[PDB]
This record gives C-alpha cells, structure tokens and sequence, in this order.
C-alpha cells in the first residue's frame, strides 16, 4: 500500500515540475514592462502638449477626436525609418495598420414622453442587437459610412463593460504614416463620424518586437452611454506567436508532447466519495480543455502567415489574443490545483493526518454557517446597491457591492465619498455592517473552529 | 403544522420575487454615469482655463462668483438648438430655468467686546432663522434684493451641513440663454449680491434626457461661515416622473397593485414574544409608509404637469426629490429585512437549528458586554472630539468622531493629520485606542462567543 | 449600603452633567473650519501665482522668502479699511503686528577634518543653546540684526520637530500695511538676514474674529538642518479671551464656580487598595491641576488688557495659546476618566457584575504576556530604526517606528517605500513581522482571554 | 544555580548596554533629512521647468537627456564659491568629479523570426555578461566610446532590479564646473552615446557635509530594457568616513575595544539541543561577521586618502557604501536577536515561566500547520504571478506577488487594478482568497492556540 501510493506519489512529482517548467518556459520573465512602457506611451500621455487629459480622462467626443488626432498618433509613430516604417519607443514595428470601428444605433424617435415631442427632438436607445443601426449614413463613400457584418468583418462579438458588442459595425483602416492617417481622421473628424447614435468605439492596431520575440495587440474601446460622456477602455495582450526560435523553445515543445503523455495515463486511472477523487476529476478537465484550446484554438496562427503575405493590411488578431488569455486563465487555474492537490501526500505525519482529519470535520459545521453568513452578506450588498450606486462607483453595480464590501472587512474603505452620497443611511450602513459584520459575524466562524478543532484533539487525544 | 408553515413559506416566497422585481424594475441599470458625467462635468471642471480650482474646491466668494460666470454658465449651456434650447452633452434637456438663491443674516452689530467697538465695526452672527434677514438690501429691484417667505417662495427648509435653511431667502430666476444670465449675474456681481451677511447659496435647477427618460435634478449649494471661507455641497437626484411608456413600465404598475395585496394580506395576519413577530410588524409599517409616500406624495407630479404648461419658468422639483430619497431610503431597508425573514424558514436542518439557537443564546451576554464595550468607545471619541476636531477634519464632528474610530479598527487611518494635531496626545490617543481596543476588548467579543458557542454544542450534543 | 453607594451615585451624576456642559460649553461648534480657513488660506496657497509650492512644501531659502515676500503677505492683507487695517476674508482682524523672529549659531568652524581646512572652509553645528549665536551679524541696525534675550524679549523656549528653541534670537516687527511690511522684508532679503547659520525662523501673528469672539494665534516655524534645506511646521491656535459676552457664557461662569464646589466636596471624600480609589485620586489630580491652570494662569488675560491699550505693537500669546492647549489636554482627560468611573456603577446587572470579575482576572496574565509582547514588539522597531530611518519618512525617530508598526498590525501601510529602502530586510521585516506579530503573538492575547473568561464562566456556574 | 545564572545575567546586560551605545553612538540622530534634501533635491524636481518629470518618472532617452542636461546640473552646481567649487543647499560640497558609465550590448541581429528579416532590422538582446559589448563605437576618442573592464576601471558589479549589472563599461568623468560639464554632456548628445543596444547608465558621485561630518554617496541608475523605455532607480548613503573628531567619538572607539572583549569572552562560553544555545550560536556569529567586515573592510578608508590626495578624479565610493549597508544590515539583524535574548531571563516570574512553556509547546502544532498554511498561501501567489504580473505592477514579480498578498490579509489593497487586468479571474482570485485565507485558514491558526493555551493551563493547574 505505501509503495503503491509511492509510486502514484513520484508520478504526481514528475506531473509537477513538467508542468511547473512550462509555466516557467511559457512565461518570458520581464512581459511586465513591455506591457507597462506601451500602456503609459498610450493611456498615460496628455492628449495634447496644452490639454491635461489623458485617455483614461477622456470625458468628451471633443476629449475623443483630440486623442485620436492627438497622442495616439504621436504614440503610433516615430522617426527614424522606411520611412514608411516606425518604431514604437524606437524597438517595437508597429504591425501592419491600425483600424479604427464603432457601433450606431438606430434612430429611437420612438420613444414617447406625454407630451413632449417637438421640444426634444426623438433620442437614441441604448446599444443592442435589434437597435443597432445599419443605415449607411454619412457621404457613404467608404467603409467608415458603410454598414459591415461580423461575419463579412472577420471579428468576434466583445464584451466591455456596459455592454457586450458585436464586430460588425462601421470600420476605417488606417494608414501606414502618421501624416495620411491624420488627413483620414481629420476627414472621419470633418465630416461626423461621431453622433448622437454613436454608443461605442473600438481602435484596434498590433506591435511587434524583434529583441523579445513578442507580438502585443491592442484593443482601445470607447464606449458612449445613451446618457453622453465617454466611458475608456483598454486592453494589451502580449503574444508569443513563433513559438519556435531558440533551442529552449523546442525543448519546451518536447516537454509539452511530454507533458501530454501525462494527461492521457491519468485519463486512464480516472476510469472506474472522495473529494480527492473529485479533485482528481477537474485537473483532468482542465488540463484538457487547455491542451484543446492549445492546439486546434491558438496553434493555429493561420492569421500570420496570411499577414505575413500582406503586410499592408489590418492584421485581425482580436481572436488570437482573446484565447491565450483563456488559455492563461485555465493554465493558471490547473496550476493551483495542482499544488493542492499535493496535500493528498501529507498525511505521513502524525501532525498532518491529525491536521487533515481536523479541516475534513470543520467542513460541515462551516458550510452551514456560511449559507447564514452570507444571507446577511448579500443583503446589505443588496441594500447599499439601492442606497448606493446611482452615486458611489465602488457600489455602481451590484457585483461591486459585494466585492467592496470585502474590502471593507479588510479596511479598504473610501468612507467619504458615502458620507457624501446619503448622510443619513451611509453611516447607518457602514457602522451597522461594521458592526455585526467584521465584531460578530466574524467571529462566529473562528468560534466554530476552535469546537471543532478541540473536540478533536480531545477525542484523539484519547487513542 | 409543517404544511401549515410550508403554507406561509411560498406566501413569503411569492412576496419575495414581487419585492424583488419592483427594485429591479423602479431601478434602471445605468443610472450611475447619468449622474456620473453630469458630476463631473460641473463638480469636476477648473472655474476657469485659467484656475486649477473645481467647485468642490471653491473657498472664497471670488471663487464663487468665477465659478458662477464660470464652467458653470458653460456647463449648462450647448450648442447646436433653437438656439434657446441647449442639451448638456448634447443628450440631456436643460429643463426650464435655473434659479439662484442666497441667505443674509440681519446685521449682528449687537455682539460686544470690551472693549473694541469702532475698531470692528458691527459683525454678523452664525445663521438661524431668527437672525434672518428680511430687508431689502440692495437697489431694491427685483427678486434678488427683495425678501420672499417660505410660504410664498414655493420650496422646503433644506438640511444642510452647518444648518438647516429656510426656502424662503432673496432669489434671482435665470435665462434661456447663456448669455442673458451672464448679463444677470454680472449685474449681480457688479452690484454686491453676495455681502458679509451672506450665509449661504442655492443654485437649483433641473435636467431631462429623452434616451434613457429621466430627470435629473441638482441642488448646488454654497455655505458661508461667520468664519468666512466656503463649504460648497451638491446634490444630483435622478428621477423617473412617467411612470407609464415600455409594457414593461406598465407590467410594473400591474405588479405595484399585487405586491399592494400582499401587505394587506399581512396586515391581518398581524392582527392577534417575539422576535419574528418584532420583525414582521417592522417590515408591514415600513412597507405601508413606502406605499403612502408612494400615493399621496411622489405620485402627484403636479409640478411636471404645471411645469409642462410654462417651460420658461423654474420647475421646482426639491420636494420630489427629497421624497424619492426618502422613498428609497424606505424601499431599501424594507428589502434588507426581507431578506433577513428568509431565517426563519432556515430551521429545516440540524445544523442551521443548531446554530440558531446558538446565536439566540449568544445575544443576551453580548448585549451586556457591548454596552461595557460602546461605554469606552464613546469616552475615546468624546475624548477625540475635544483634543482634535478643531484641527482634524475626521474629528470635526462628534459624529465623525466616532466613524472614523471604526475606520481606525478597520484599519483606515490617517495617522500624519493626527500627530501633526497634537504631537502628544495624538500619539497617546491613537497608540491606547488601537492597543486597549484592538487587541483586547475586540477579543473581548469573540472570548464571549466561543464559550455561548461550545457550550451549546457541548450540552445538545449530550441528547 | 445600596441607598449609601446610591448616595454617591446621582453625586456622580450630577457631576457629569456639569462636567459634560462646559465640556459643550467651553467648546464652540464650528471652529474647525475657522481654522481650516485660516490654514487653507496660508499653508495652501502657492507661493507666487508661476510657483506650484505651498509653505508645507518650502525646500529652501528662495523657497522662504518667496513665501514671505509672496502668498504670506497676501494672505494677511485685504481690500477693503482703514485703510491701515485689512480683515482676514474680509472677517478677521489681523490683531495688531506680525513679528518674525530667527536663531543662529555661532560660526563652527572648531570642527576639523584631517585634512580638509581651506577646501571647506568653516561650519556651523547644529542648534543648541551653547551654539547660539550673540554676535551682532550684519548692518547691526535694529533687532534684525542684535541679539536679544528672551528675559528681555517677553516669550517662552517654543519645542520644535528637531529642536526646542528659545524664545531669544534675532527679530523684527512689522507694519499694519502690505507695503511697508515687503519694504522691511525685501530689505532683510536685500542684506542676507538668512545666513549659512541660521537653524529656525519663526513668524508669529494673531488675527481676532468679531463674528463669532475668538482669537486665532499662529506660529510658523521653520527649521533649517545643518544638513540644509527646510523642514516647515505650523500651528493654529484658537482662543476665547473674552469669557463674558452672552448669558450663556455668565450661566457658564456659574457653573464653572459651581463645579469647583464639587471637586472640593470629593477632595474631603477622598481623605482616609483598591482600582477605584486608584482612578478616584486621577480624577480628583488632574481637575486640581485644570483649575489652577485656569486661575492663575490662563485668566491672566494681562496680555491683552496692555495689547488693547496700544494696538500697534506685537501683541504676545505664546503662552495664552501655549496654556490652554495644555488646558484642554488635560481638561479632555479628565473628560475621559470621568466616564471610566461610571463602570463602577453597572455592577447591579448579574451579567455586569459577572463580566466586570472575569476582566479582573483577566489583568494579571495579560500584564505579564503584554511584557512578552512588547519585548519583540520593540525590537522589530530599534531594528526597523537602524534599517530604516536614514531613508523612509515613516521610521524616521524612533517614535515614529514603534506608530508605524501599529499601521502595520492595522493595516496601515506604505510598503513601495520600504522594499525601496532596502530591498532585502525590507522585505525580511515586513514578511516576519507580519508573520509572527500579526498570525501568532496577536492570537496568543484572544487566547488567554477565552481560557480566563470560561474559566470565570465555569466556575461561576457552579454556584 | 540562581546566582550561577545570575552571574550571566549582569554579563548580558553589561552586554546590552554596550551594544545599544555602539548603535546610538554609530547612528547620528538627523541624517535622515540629510538624505531627504539631497534626494528631494535631484529626485523630486522638474526635469526643465517646462517639464513636469522627475528623475523617479523618466519614461524615454529623451526624458533622460533632458535630466541629465536639466536638473541634474541644476542640482550639482550652485554659486557661491571658488569658483570652481560648488556647496549643494550651500552646506555640501561636492567631492571630487562625477562619473557617468553605461552597458551596451552585441548586436543581437542573431535572433532570427521567420520570415522577416529587412523588414526588421537586427535586435538587441536582454542584457547579459556574455551579450555584453566591448566594441569601440562611436568616434572612439574616449572613454566613453572605449570599452574597459571591471578589473582596469575599479568597480564591483551592481545588483539592479532587472538584472546584475558588471562594473565594466562605458564612461566618462565629468568637470568641477556646470558649464564644462554641460558642453561633455551636449558632446554625449551630439554623438548618440545612448543607441539601441544601451541596457543601462549609472551617474555616481559622492557629496562631503562639513557641518555634521558626513558623507553623501550617490548611485543614479538608469535601466533600458529591450523592450525600450526607462525603469529609473536610486541609491544615497550617508557614510562616516572619519570615525575621529569629538571626543565622544573616540570614547566609542573604547567602547568599541571594549565591546571586542565580550564577545571574545562569549567565543569561549560557547565551546562545548537547546534553543538558546542555538540562539546564542547565530548572535556570536553574527557579531564576528560585523567586526571582521568593520575591521579590513570599511575601515581600510584607502580610498579617501587617495582621493585626499588628487581632488579632481572620481572618488569610487561604491564598495565603501557597499559594505557599511552590510554592516548596518548585519549590525542592526544582531540587535535584535540581542534583545531576545533577554527572554532567556524572565522565567523567574510564575506568570512567565508559565507562559514560557506554553508558546513552546506552540512550536510543534503551528509548525505543521504553518507548512499546510503557506502551501495554499503559494498557490494563490504561482496563481496570481500568472493571470497577473504581466499586468499589474504589485504583482510584476513572483516575489513581490508573495508580498502583495500580507499586505491583502491587512487589508492594504489596490483593487480597481486587479479588476481592471482581468474582469473574471480578479474577482475570483480576490474573493476567494480573502475568503479562505482570512475568514477559515487565519482562525486555524488562533484555534491551534487556544487548545495548547488552555491545555497547559489545564494541567499545570492540576498541580
Ligand atoms: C429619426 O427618426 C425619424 C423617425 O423615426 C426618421 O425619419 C429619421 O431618419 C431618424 N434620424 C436618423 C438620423 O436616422
Ligand atoms: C466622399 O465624399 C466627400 C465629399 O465630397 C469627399 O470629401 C470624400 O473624399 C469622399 N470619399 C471618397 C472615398 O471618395
Ligand atoms: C477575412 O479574411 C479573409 C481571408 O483571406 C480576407 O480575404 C477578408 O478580406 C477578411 N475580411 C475582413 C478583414 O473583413
Ligand atoms: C448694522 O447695524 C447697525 C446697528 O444695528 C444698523 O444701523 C445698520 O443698518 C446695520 N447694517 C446693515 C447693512 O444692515
Ligand atoms: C435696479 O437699479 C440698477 C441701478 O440703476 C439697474 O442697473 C437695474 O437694472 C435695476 N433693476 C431693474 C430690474 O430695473
Ligand atoms: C408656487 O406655485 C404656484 C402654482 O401655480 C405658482 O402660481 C407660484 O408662482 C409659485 N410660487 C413660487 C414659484 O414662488
Ligand atoms: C568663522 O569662524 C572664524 C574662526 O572661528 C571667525 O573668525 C569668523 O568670525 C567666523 N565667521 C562668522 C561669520 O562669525
Ligand atoms: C542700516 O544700514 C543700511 C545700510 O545703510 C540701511 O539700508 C538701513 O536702513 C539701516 N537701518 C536703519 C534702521 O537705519
Ligand atoms: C514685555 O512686556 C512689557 C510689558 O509692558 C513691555 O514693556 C516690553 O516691551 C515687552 N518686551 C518685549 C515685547 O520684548
Ligand atoms: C549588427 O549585426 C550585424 C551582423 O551581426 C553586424 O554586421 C553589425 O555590425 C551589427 N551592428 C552593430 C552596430 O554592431
Ligand atoms: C572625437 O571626434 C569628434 C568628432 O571630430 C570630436 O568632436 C571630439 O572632440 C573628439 N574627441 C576627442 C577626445 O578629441
Ligand atoms: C584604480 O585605483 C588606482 C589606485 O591608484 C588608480 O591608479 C587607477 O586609476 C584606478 N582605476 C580606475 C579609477 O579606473
């Protein structure tokens, strides 16, 4: 029995160290910067040399257009030296072109105030599906003033924040120097490209750079709320998209075949309660759905080599970097199992099993008080998202509440701005839910503990 | 017995989802930028492209008066239509007409050092609504320098930070234009309209959007200490006035009159210790107040409709919006305890009955300790209040005093303002607070409950 | 003996109230934001309109005369009387002559390098009062230049952030208006009034409010490390000299005679081991040491009766401020006891008087592990002193480490600045401290406390 | 036994004594603001007075360039006096001549995508010793343009933040007036001494205080990673070169002769489990380590007296720094065990040796339950370090990721960026390590404790 586990145990070992070297191979050590030095070259510059605004201020179309014409193009180009070529900090191709879409609305003259009607004129709907506007406005000269679809525009529905958008919508690609791009944003800017019915923005462009080998695209997403304002968004996403260049990224693809190996004789122990058991399962999945993902998802780098054929285009890797993440996602995920799944092989000590069986008996206890706990928990989220939340944006929706209230278990508090939002009811809130909260509550668990964890070196402690 | 619960369980179920929808319904998702972007276009915007200071910082009548001839004028105004007609952002109705009003204090020359006398001259005592000030100042030629009543100025003593203010007060109604009323405030300002005797201001004025349909109404609102300076605070209230435009709005209203059957159905149930009984009558008042204030107060909307007669005129809205605070202030506390009534039907397991009756028994040594417990805390704040508070703004108030002191347990602090106050007592202050009640009499709690906890477990689980 | 400690319970509460009343009485509501005001307007204002600094942020010299001949003057000045007088916000005397006043060192040249000398050349050493210079720098032509003694200059050693000082050194008074205050100014900028010798300047002003009867005393100090550059410190003082005005305040002057009846009453009580009778005498010490502060030393009011004679003068309240800000520290802290004394008289609930014993027991084994706590708790900080403190602000004296660490076990952290500081024991501290402190020896206080409190429940039960 | 031990006990204490003089008497009270001007000085100010950049915020070569032809300058000279000398703040000297030097790396052209190439061109890899260049280029006139070696220019290799950095390089010495200096750095301007292949700058110079004795020793570093922009780091330590000039000075001399003498007595009281003996063991080491370092390292003061000699050259400090932060860590790591020491002594009270006993028989439960702690503890970090730390800077490094999470369990948090990196997993990881973590796994800690409390107390009350 113990060298039958033992040899399960090195199994899991040898698991464990592929795994964390893939990790370690698959993440490059200073990304972080990369991703910091392009993210203040764009977000954290004044939109221009007078205006103090940056494009995480932006408040305004006016705000908008002036970052468009403003830092972005000075960020998007440099010189240097094709010269039809730039180098972003001087070390990054900024690859291919930028390309810039939005989204309309259809005309919402519908709706009807009693009565009002001349003195508005009409309005415009929220952004949806069924009121998204395919008309042709404008000079209809070109894709800008031409309706598009998603299917036609090689793009995936996005979710920003107030809303989830369709690629579809109306779209301009841009020029390769700073000056041309220039004119065709003055001409966007001239004629308007921006109106009432305009709910959101996207500008999309990808940078490469040759001493990493690394691709970081871009998604900038402005989204305008049918009660005005603008509301910046924005994403980096590095990729490693020639996974093949120093001896040490073909070992690593050794390794991944490997490391497939592994997989594949767990799939077959997995064949026949126990929570490890349970735990056994999900890793598997995971690692599955990772493995897939890999392979038929990101493997296949079909939009390069088209790309690479003509670089003159927008190379649309909105797809490619929305896996990786995904990818990132479940690959972390699979890795702190992983490691817990280590506790299975603790229990040698005496300490440990006594440990062990210790948590394994505060479970039950646990579960049913934390039903009861967060009953409570969510019903102040709740009530501080009606209080709250038309004003304070730690509470603005309603899975914010819940997280703020978190941060204000551990003392993360903006409690000013509350006293601000409603004098009366911002007090009661905070000082009742600091109250039974984090003095009782609390506590209540920590009590449950203690019974159980002294029952049980008590009765053990009797063998 | 069991069905005859189960009876009442469903009954509190169907309750739950009509309460549940009518606040999901009466709240539409993305009111928070609504308010949002208007905050920040007047809140947030330098006075002048010349001045570095935001209305939330104003700090003298110069100050003021620039913000008023300042982004103010050009906050409210846009172009574009009628041209009288301007929509802020370009999505949002200015509705009618602005209106200024100021409070003056009758001339406090009563007040005597010994002796200073013509070396003063005079003075003005801190606001109250005997010190008002009633005469006509000024050249005497309008609203502005002539006094109104309460009664005859159609508004409501308003709750301010120093104090409470009367309605009534010397009041200017502004222009269609931009420019009009620059014209009128000028002359306001060329003629002296803000003098020692002026203890506070009220800009007031209201704004409709078509997109989404709702009104915001605004109160900007100027104090002035005997003290001098200025203590600028606002209001931005959202308010839905039709009721009736989506079916949805509609399947709503038919929702209001059945969940108005429900409580009717408890009213008599209530009708004959205990704590659930103690409950049930809160939830049933609280719940017919919220209905009342929902009939005979919000549901008149009469000013709307007079306001739809004359849109050149000042919509005063300030009683709507209070009652709407009010209103979800009620609304919202009801919720809260709906929720917790959810408890009563929790029993069904061992474990909740068990943990229910823990925590029955946990109340009554509790209580006794927390009244030991808040006896100190108010000591330290007491305490707090007269060492700072002359100096610290988190002390400024006893209230205050007392808020920040749970930040302080929590962990939110800020120590330098302390010991910059006092760099004695700050310091003894602040180490013997967090030492006596942080690391002791907070335990003090959780020492209670494990013993009430465990001995619970202990003697039940004798049976 | 229940009527007989009853007796001495209303004697208790009586002398609450009249406590709690000149607690409210002595204490005006809104003098917080008079002083704010007076901050803001000297502390917050930029030096000169192209300058971006504050006095809080003076670096240097320049730094100090801008702020002299800058922000300083026009805070003080106003348009507006006399004309020779200027209302602070149009509602503050300046009272009477702001006076400013330095120390210097004499020259250190002792100091010898082996060998530097002529690549020097000289010193000067930090302040001490042996080091005080005498010597008659400069044109000798007034009390700018000549030595006086602070026998002869009326006025008390101020104590500093580095240093006490004197009230000797090097002084001049300046004049009712703008102008000729800048021509004495610029003449003391035009000859070096501020040499390499000069260690600390101070600026001290009152300004009377007739509005609300108080007197604001400001101390601007301003130290100057033989290590060069500026280290700003400010105080704001507010004074009520004038104790008769109102009804009120005659209704208080009864009370106050009033409440010296009583003290006198417990001093014969107190005349014959126990806690109470420990506290007793505090109460019965401090009250003494208020009164006799208030008598013969505050009520003086002599200052004044000379200043309103001439008003041109300085008009000296170091001390006036000085004394009730000791006044109301103690006043408070007896504020503080007195409720303390109130536990005494909860003991009629069983709950109480059962709580009340299990504290007791409580004391002995916390005192002697709270000696075990300290121990470790002080040595992280002299060894957080060594480490840091030569770098980060926070553990600067060693004061300030022991407060930092308390942040620390709240949460309170600035941790970028200490990985800075030194990027290894930065670190090692941080992680240690917070491990042992904050998991264990926190934990080992709550645990004795549940043995003494179930132990005190246990055996209570018995009976 | 007892005066046996009590024999020991003077002897400790005589040794603490000793021991606290020596870091009193090593350590000067106000060195801090001496650092904070000279770091505020060149750190904090505008690069131009038209910029708004700090050295601490240097995003580009350009941003370099203009601080080093800016501030920098600004921040070296003053005038005064030779004039070829210069005081910082007028109280600092500038000693002798700073030094600029820089890495370069081999045209990293090598690394081949495929297929890009002339659309490329080349690259520059990650800095690295073999990377590193040797190449003369540029002109070749100087030093600056020629390569030398760590051996021939004197120098030890630097730890910088993203990588170890040789001393070898590129460099160049500067002039003693701003002017010369100026011209040297246009020079370096002119000609590109910053190209694509420059991973990193150092500026060093050192500053003389002659008021306190003192020096200032200056490292400016300047990173440039291959993913171009600028990571700036800093480095100023206080030194005391000449330990002789005040008499108290050489008493520490004694003292310290003398503190050689304990610890020679304790080598042999060492000479032969137990804890203490362990204990005492690392304090001995320790202290050897400290005097071994004091002695043939930092006292050798071999550099000053060359530099004495020829006042013009660059007078490398860098190691002389290098040690005494070493011995300051060592020095003040042995204090602290010092004064833990001091448990060894408090047995003689009941209360103690009670509790003595009890924390010991702690160790063994926490210590297996601590190992189950930080597995979990890890987890979250190898989790966090990969969904984040290509994002958000707490978590850029695994180490700092560890990091982050203390400062989450105390509540010190930024959330707002953690959401913004990934909308998903954020939350989640959040959450859910806020909820084990800080709700269950802590309170295990603190119910381990209260069984060993409260048994120990159990059964040594039997007796
Ligand atoms: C606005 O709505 C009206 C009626 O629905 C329509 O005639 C008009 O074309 C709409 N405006 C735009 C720009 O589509
Ligand atoms: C569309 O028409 C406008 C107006 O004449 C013109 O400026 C623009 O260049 C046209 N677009 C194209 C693609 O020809
Ligand atoms: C989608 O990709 C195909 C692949 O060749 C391309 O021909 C087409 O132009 C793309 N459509 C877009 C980018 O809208
Ligand atoms: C000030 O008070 C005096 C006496 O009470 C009065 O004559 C004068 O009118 C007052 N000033 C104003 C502006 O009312
Ligand atoms: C009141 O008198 C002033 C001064 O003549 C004048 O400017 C102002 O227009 C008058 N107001 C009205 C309403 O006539
Ligand atoms: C109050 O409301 C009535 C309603 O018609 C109106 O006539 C009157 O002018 C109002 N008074 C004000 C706004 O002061
Ligand atoms: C500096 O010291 C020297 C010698 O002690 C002395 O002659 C000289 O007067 C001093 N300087 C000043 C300004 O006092
Ligand atoms: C002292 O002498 C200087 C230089 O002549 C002169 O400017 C200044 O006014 C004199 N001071 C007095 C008080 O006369
Ligand atoms: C001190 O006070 C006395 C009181 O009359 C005064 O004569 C003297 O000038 C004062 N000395 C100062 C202010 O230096
Ligand atoms: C770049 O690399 C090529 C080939 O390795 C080499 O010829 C060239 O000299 C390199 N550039 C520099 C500046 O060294
Ligand atoms: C190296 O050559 C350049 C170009 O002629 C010249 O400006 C520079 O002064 C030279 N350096 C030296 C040290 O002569
Ligand atoms: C290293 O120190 C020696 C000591 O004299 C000196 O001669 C030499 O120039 C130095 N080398 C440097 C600073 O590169």
């Amino acid at each position: 029995y113990l060298k039958s586990v033992l040899r399960e145990l090195v199994t899991y070992l040898l698991f464990l160290i592929v795994l964390c070297i893939l990790t370690y191979g698959m993440m490059s050590s200073n990304v972080y910067y990369y991703t910091r030095m392009m993210s203040q070259l764009f977000l954290d510059t004044p939109v221009s040399k007078t205006e103090k605004t940056n494009f995480k201020t932006l408040s305004s179309m006016e705000d908008f257009w002036k970052f468009t014409e403003g830092s972005l193009l000075d960020g998007l180009y440099w010189k240097m030296e094709a010269d039809n070529r730039s180098f972003i900090f001087y070390e990054n191709l900024l690859l291919g072109v930028p390309r810039i879409r939005q989204l309309r609305v259809r005309n919402g003259s519908s709706s009807i105030p009693q009565d009002l009607r001349d003195e508005i004129k009409e309005c415009y709907d929220v952004y949806s599906v069924s009121s998204e506007d395919r008309a042709p406005f404008g000079p209809r000269n070109g894709t800008a003033w031409i309706y598009t679809s998603e299917k036609d525009l090689n793009g995936s529905s996005h979710w920003g924040i107030i809303a989830t958008y369709s690629g579809a919508g109306y779209y301009l690609d841009l020029s390769r120097t700073r000056e041309e791009t220039a004119a065709q944003v003055a001409s966007l800017k001239k004629n308007v490209w921006l109106d009432r019915g305009t709910r959101a923005t996207f500008i999309d462009f990808s940078v490469y750079n040759a001493n990493i080998n690394l691709f970081c695209v871009v998604r900038l997403l402005v989204e305008f709320p049918a009660t005005g304002g603008v509301i910046p968004s924005w994403q980096f996403q590095p990729l490693k998209l020639i996974r093949y260049v120093t001896t040490f990224d073909f070992f690593l693809a050794a390794c991944e075949i490997i490391f497939c190996f592994f997989i594949f004789y767990y799939v077959v122990e997995e064949i026949l309660r126990s929570f490890w058991n349970c735990l056994d399962v999900v890793i598997v999945v995971l690692s599955v759905v990772a493995i897939g993902i890999n392979i038929y998802r990101t493997s296949n780098v079909e939009v390069l080599l088209q790309f690479l054929e003509d670089q003159n285009t927008f190379p649309n890797f909105e797809h490619l970097a929305y896996w990786q993440i995904q990818f990132n996602n479940i690959a972390a995920v699979t890795v702190f199992f992983v490691w817990i799944k280590l506790f299975k092989f603790i229990n040698f000590n005496r300490t440990m099993s006594q440990l062990s069986t210790t948590m394994s008996r505060c479970a039950k206890d646990l579960f049913g008080f934390a039903i009861m706990f967060f009953i409570i928990f969510l019903a102040y989220a709740q009530l501080a998202y009606l209080v709250f939340g038309t004003q304070v944006d730690d509470f603005s929706t309603f899975q914010e509440c819940i997280f703020t209230q978190f941060r204000i278990i551990l003392g993360d508090i903006n409690f000013a701005e509350i006293e601000e939002a409603n004098r009366v009811l911002g007090p009661i809130y905070f000082t009742t839910f600091v109250f039974f909260m984090f003095f009782i509550l609390l506590n209540m668990f920590l009590a449950i503990i203690n019974d159980t964890y002294s029952e049980v070196k008590s009765d053990l402690a009797q063998q």
